[PDB]
Parts: structure tokens; C-alpha cells; sequence
RNA sequence: GGCCAGGUAGCUCAGUUGGUAGAGCACUGGACUGAAAAUCCAGGUGUCGGCGGUUCGAUUCCGCCCCUGGCCAC
């Protein structure tokens, strides 16, 4: 219905972004980003009140938001920077060029893709490409953005954006960029599921240095990272329905010989889970004295005792260690599954001494 | 959209090793009164946000959502 009232509006509404990207990737998403020449605003309104719901405009910025079922639009009035703007200098402000093409929602060309760039034969050719040599210095964030982008589609970096790149991180911008949007970044970055990619690209362009103040690059570390994957894979292969976030441990490990200080203050900035902080405090102190125990373990009940309060987190860190993963293993698809029939519960019931007693009688059970 | 709190009676507020819930003023009833209030005995003072899951058992552990306030990314 887009292309109709732009058309009663004389207008040129098109999809924009990595939107059109994800759509050429085959990924639907129901976020949609469209840029508009003339007003955008009233363009959402009207999709509004047409669809009657509400509409959340937004004059300053030129926006407006409106749902419709799932689907979330956002109309953004054409910009040539972050007169009246073509299309083509709203899309030449972006980053790179599978980011930077356009598909036509007007009536008439209707279906068609806009590349200037020449951003679908990059994303044919899987390159990572700026659109123009200042773009890393005109926005630092963007070092990540590629890296991450680089990470999730399996692209590479062109020649000319890799030197920038480096270049770019050489100038030490990476610390003048603002700390908010670099954190970001990497919260975005840890949700990707190839984001260990990610990560080897970090090491490689050595942002995470720039980035956190302390952090230095060692193979204890990538070891732990590759066997902390095979960990996820198989707990998100079994375990899959009890599954949690999982670059939040890798977070874990890169921040582990760090000092709790900055630990405790990256993990602030990063805006961590409650459950992130528990394990990351715990693997600091507590873990060393844990993994001791689990050596001296002995019956399966005192295994018990010492797992089934944890998190999955401090479980999934236990299984780094090749002694104690079949042990862990153990614990998960049969240690803590167990019960009791009717009569036998009424006669063990005959306050905490009914829980002491059942604990009495697991151990029983189990040893 | 991300996160941190906050969600406890009508209102204003505390509560951790899961194990049988609390204060200050309104609420009912009776004793009291010509009526009423005060006051005494007392006792409602609550599925401790909603829905699932784990657990013998969840205000607590976790997950998905509702609401309010604040940091932001917008
Ligand atoms: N410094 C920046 C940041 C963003 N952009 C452009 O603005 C858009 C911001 O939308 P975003 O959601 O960040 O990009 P997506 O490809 O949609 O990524 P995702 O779908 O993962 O959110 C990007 O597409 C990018 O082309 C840019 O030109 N310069």
C-alpha cells in the first residue's frame, strides 16, 4: 500500500539498507527501513491511519515509527548528511556497499534494486567495501561494524578497506570514538552466532587492545575460546532447550586475566546480565577452590552438592577442564534426574528436616 | 530497542543459606453509645506483577511477557 500513497503524494518511498541486504541474503526480517523524497512523515501517518493504528512521528530527526502486526516500519525523510536530498546522497552517507543499495517500492518501477555502488557485486563477490577512503575516520565505530559484518556473512575485506582499516586503528581513532557506540558494537557482536569469527578478526586488527584497557592477545585464551565452541556446540546440540547467551562466556574468557577492577568496570560498560557478573565473580575467586573439590570428589552426591546449586554458565566453564567434563557430563543427562513414587513420599513424610531427609535418601539412592 | 533498579495490604515501606510472612493509618463484627467517635478484645489486613519450566515444594532459580522510573543507543 506504500507505493499507492506515494503515488497519491507524488512521491518516491524506497527499502534501504540492511533491509535490502538481509533480503538479497534470503534473511526476512521484520524491521524495514525506508527512505523517502519529500516528507516521510506525513507518508507514515497516512500508512497509519489507513492500517488505523498509532503512528510515533518524529520531526527533529525527519522520522517516523509505525507497527503493523510484526512489522516494524520506519520512514526516514532522504538526508545527504547525518535543500532537498536525492536518494543517492542518502545512501553514499552509509558504510559499506552491500549496506549502501535501495529496492524501489513506486508503483511504476516497482521490484527494481538501486545499486550506484556496485554493492551487489560485492555481495556476489562476499567483499566487505567502504564507499569511499574517509569512511573509517568519518565514523571510528565502523572498524567493528565491518569486522562483525565480516564475522556473520563470511565476507572478506578488500584491499583498500583492509589498509584503511589498519590505517584507521594506527591513528588510534578507535579510542576517540565515543565509548557508548564501540560497547554497543560489541554487545551486537557477541549475539552473532559466528561471532568467534568475530573475535579472530579482533585479534587480528587488534581493536579489543584499543578497546579494553589491559587486555592483551595469548593462545591460553584462543585455546580456551575453541574449546569453550565445542562446549556450546554440543550443550546447544542436547541441551538446546535449556540454552542461554553464549558470547557472554567467550566474554568471559577473554576478561579473565584481566584484573577484577577492569573487569567489573568493562562488564559495567557493557551493561552485563546479573548472571554474567555471579559467574564472572565466581570464576575469579571461587572457581580454583570448586575445580579443587571436583578433583577430591568422590561419591556422586557430594558432585551434587557442589554443581546443582550453580548456573549453567559455571557448569559450562567446568567442562574446560578435561578431567571433570565427562564428570559434568555425568551430572547433566543422568545424575539429576530422579524420582519417587506416592506411598514411599507419604511415608517419608510421616519443616527443613523433610528436605534433610529427602537429601538423605538421593545420596542414599545414588551411592 | 539494551540495561539497572523498583512491583509486598486501600496507601506509604523492610524481608536470601527454598521450609508454613510483617509495621504506621483505613475493613468487617461485637463489647461501649440516645446516635457517633475514641478506645479494648481482637482478628480480613496478601494466589508478595502475569504466564510456563526446574524442584517433593518457588516471593527466591531460570525463561517469556505486563507496568513504572531512570541511564542510554535512538
Ligand atoms: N556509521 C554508520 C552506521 C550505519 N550506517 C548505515 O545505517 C544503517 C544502520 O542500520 P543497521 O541496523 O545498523 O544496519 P543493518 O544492516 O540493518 O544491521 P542489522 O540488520 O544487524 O541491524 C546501516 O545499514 C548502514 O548502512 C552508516 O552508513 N554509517
Amino acid at each position: 500500500m506504500v507505493g499507492q500513497i506515494a503515488k497519491e503524494m507524488g512521491l518516491r518511498a524506497y527499502i534501504v539498507g540492511g533491509v535490502v541486504r538481509d533480503i538479497l541474503l534470503g534473511k526476512e526480517v521484520w524491521d524495514v527501513d525506508f527512505v523517502v523524497e519529500g516528507n516521510a512523515i506525513e507518508l507514515a501517518k497516512e500508512l497509519a491511519r489507513r492500517h488505523g493504528v498509532n503512528v510515533h512521528p518524529f520531526p527533529e530527526f525527519g522520522t517516523a515509527h509505525l507497527k503493523i502486526g510484526k512489522l516494524k516500519l520506519e520512514f526516514a525523510t532522504a538526508r545527504r548528511e547525518t535543500e532537498p536530498a536525492s536518494l543517492k546522497e542518502d545512501l553514499i552517507r552509509r558504510d559499506f556497499t552491500i549496506n549502501a543499495m535501495a529496492i524501489s517500492v513506486n508503483l511504476e518501477d516497482y521490484g527494481t534494486l538501486i545499486d550506484y555502488f556496485g554493492g551487489l557485486r560485492d555481495l556476489k563477490d562476499k567483499v566487505i567495501r567502504v564507499l569511499h577512503p574517509v569512511s573509517f575516520i568519518e565514523d571510528p565505530v565502523r572498524i567493528l561494524r565491518a569486522l562483525r559484518f565480516a564475522g556473520r556473512l563470511n565476507f572478506k575485506l578488500s584491499r583498500s578497506t583492509e589498509k584503511l582499516l589498519k590505517q584507521a586503528v594506527n591513528l588510534g581513532l578507535l579510542k576517540e570514538a565515543p565509548r557508548g557506540r564501540l560497547i554497543n558494537e560489541i554487545k551486537l557482536a557477541l549475539r552473532e552466532d559466528r561471532f568467534l569469527e568475530i573475535l579472530e578478526l579482533y585479534r587480528k586488527y587488534r581493536v579489543l587492545e584499543e578497546i579494553i584497557e589491559g587486555f592483551q592477545w595469548n593462545e591460553k585464551v584462543l585455546q580456551k575460546l575453541y574449546a569453550l565452541r565445542k562446549v556450546v556446540d554440543w550443550h546447544a546440540l542436547e541441551f538446546s532447550e535449556e540454552r542461554i547467551d553464549y558470547g557472554w562466556l567467550y566474554l568471559l574468557i577473554l576478561i579473565s586475566n584481566l584484573d577484577y577492577e577492569r573487569g567489573k568496570h568493562f562488564l559495567e560498560e557493557m551493561s552485563a546480565p546479573s548472571w554474567v557478573r555471579e559467574t564472572y565473580k565466581f570464576m575469579k575467586f571461587k572457581l580454583g577452590s570448586l575445580k579443587e573439590e571436583l578433583k577430591k570428589a568422590k561419591e556422586n552426591y557430594e558432585v551434587y552438592r557442589l554443581l546443582k546449586p550453580l548456573h549453567t554458565s559455571v557448569l559450562l566453564l567446568l567442562m574446560l577442564e578435561e578431567e571433570l567434563k565427562e564428570k559434568i557430563k555425568l551430572y547433566l543427562e543422568k545424575l539429576r534426574k530422579v524420582k519417587l513414587p506416592k506411598e514411599k513420599i507419604e511415608e517419608l513424610k510421616k519443616g527443613k528436616e523433610l528436605g534433610e531427609r529427602i537429601e538423605e535418601l538421593k545420596r542414599e539412592i545414588m551411592n
